[PDB]
């Protein structure tokens, strides 16, 4: 049911970016395709998308702290559940890193979340509801 070049999971469709852009330009691009940036709700959704990423690249996610107050918000305005997050050790790390990416670290090997700069172009993941 999903369009061309979109992975399928549950009742949604997910696009794994190859081009890089800023966080807002990435959300605008997901909106052009009638979607939003990735909003991770269940661990089954999280492990599915880790499986489909370049381990050597970071991927933008619809979680941001626009004020720097460490008040993380999903773009679909669903509640942020602190205890069920996938942060790497020591992250979040910088109040000026206000945008969340998925990235694979090498020692020890782990998939997780990391806060990075928002203007610095990265890859992205769009979530489209079907
Ligand atoms: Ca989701
Ligand atoms: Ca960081």
């Amino acid at each position: 049911s999903c369009p061309k070049n979109w992975k399928s999971f549950s009742s949604n469709c997910y696009f794994i970016s190859t081009e890089s852009a800023s966080w807002q330009d990435s959300e605008k691009d997901c909106a052009r395709m009638e979607a939003h940036l990735l909003v991770i709700n269940t661990q089954e959704e999280q492990d599915f998308i880790f499986q489909n990423l370049q381990e050597e690249s970071a991927y933008f996610v619809g979680l941001s702290d626009p004020e720097g107050q460490r008040h993380w918000q999903w773009v679909d305005q669903t509640p942020y559940n602190e205890s069920s997050t996938f942060w790497h050790p020591r992250e979040p790390s910088d109040p000026n890193e206000r945008c969340v990416v998925l990235n694979f670290r090498k020692s020890p090997k782990r998939w997780g979340w990391n806060d990075v700069n928002c203007l610095g172009p990265q890859r992205s993941v769009c979530e489209m509801m079907k």
